């Protein structure tokens, strides 16, 4: 009785890039680590998912000196520098690049997406889809040139920030305590990138952008607010998650909040640490969904770019997440929406 589910926010694609030697083991075998591949996919009722293009800073997110200092909040990590275009781009083609290789590979198991009746078909025939996301923008001049490129190749959704400047605005760096209200706004970059993603139907993704920016995009956007990957600030005051009032926007936008798996964001005590309950999960589930309402809520794991509960562990503990969800209360059409329904009515408005 595992319900198909469709997901907010993954990372397997830096597992490829990481590691381009040994892709088609990592991908059509898994390598025995991390929480993705097509086999545990299949084991664990993972529909589908975006699948985010997200370029690593040199000292990328998962250093030993920043996993470190999240294990024990109170934290603050500094923000890495701009990274340009010129830079970002050939990181960004390399793992756009790996997500159709996924699909020529997979050999019709796995599809990229493009419209919301592909993601719905694939979900009919049980064929596990994927949206080309990006999180951050650096590989889009300010020019906007290439995001007209990588829309006519594919992608669909765009987060302007990752917790890095870039030219169209600034993100949250990670820290706890702390409000997302961390710096400046959108830029006049950053503003014209919200109407042509409006124009181009590219979906916006506020996970990790700052207050001011999240503003700036609820004035601006003419389509519904979404984070993909971001939990209730009211519970756990990550500046990663997201206050009671960005939530009633996003609510009056008719838009979408994937529950993000991370420790960090879903412990009250807001430390990295993977031992913990199913308590703090529903405890945010259930605020998100008081606020933003049943049809406004689903997952957003951040399945290999974050530690998650051991409860979870990986994408085949999403049978057991069901669980504890069933049995706090939720029930069957509920728990559909949560599953996978929500994100496919989120990609029809957008889209
Ligand atoms: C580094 C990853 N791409 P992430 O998805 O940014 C994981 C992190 C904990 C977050 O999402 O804030
Ligand atoms: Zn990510
Ligand atoms: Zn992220």
């Amino acid at each position: 009785d595992t319900i198909p589910v469709f997901d907010g926010h993954n990372d397997f694609l830096l597992r490829l890039l990481r590691n381009p030697a040994n892709r088609e083991t990592i991908w059509l075998k898994g390598d025995g680590t991390g929480h993705l591949d097509l086999p545990r996919m299949k084991e664990g009722g993972f529909a589908g998912g975006f699948f985010a293009i997200y370029v690593p800073s040199p000292q990328a997110h998962d250093a030993a000196h920043f996993e470190a200092m999240m294990d024990a909040p109170p934290f603050e990590l500094p923000l890495p520098p701009m990274i340009r275009a010129e830079q970002a781009q050939p990181v960004a083609l390399a793992m756009a690049g790996h997500l159709l290789w996924m699909e020529r590979a997979a050999r019709g198991r796995f599809k990229v997406c493009r419209t919301a009746a592909e993601v719905r078909s694939c979900h009919a025939d049980g064929i596990v889809s994927g949206i080309m996301h990006m999180e951050g923008a650096e590989a889009i001049g300010a020019d906007l040139d290439a995001l007209h490129l990588f829309h006519s190749l594919g992608l669909r959704s765009l987060g302007p920030v990752w917790s890095r400047p870039t030219v169209f605005g600034h993100g949250v760096p990670f820290r706890f305590p702390g409000s997302p209200d961390t710096g400046e706004g959108l830029t006049e970059a950053g503003r014209r990138l919200v109407a042509e993603c409006n124009r181009l139907k590219i979906m916006l993704d506020l996970s990790h952008l700052n207050e001011k920016g999240f503003d700036d995009v609820a004035r601006l956007s003419d389509a519904p607010l979404v984070a993909t990957h971001s939990n209730a600030h009211a519970v756990t005051p990550s500046t990663r998650n997201l206050t009671d009032r960005q939530l009633a926007m996003i609510r009056e936008s008719r838009g979408m909040v994937g529950l993000n798996f991370a420790t960090s964001f879903l412990r009250e005590d807001g430390r990295r640490s993977a031992e913990m309950g199913w308590e703090p999960v529903l405890r945010h589930l259930d605020h998100l969904i008081d606020r933003l309402g049943e049809d406004h809520v689903g997952m957003g794991s951040d399945f290999d770019g974050a530690t998650i509960p051991q409860g979870i562990a990986d994408v085949t503990g999403l049978p057991a997440l069901q669980a504890a969800m069933r049995a706090h209360g939720y029930d069957e059409p509920l728990m559909r929406k949560l599953c996978h329904e929500n994100w496919y009515g989120l990609l029809e408005r957008t889209w």
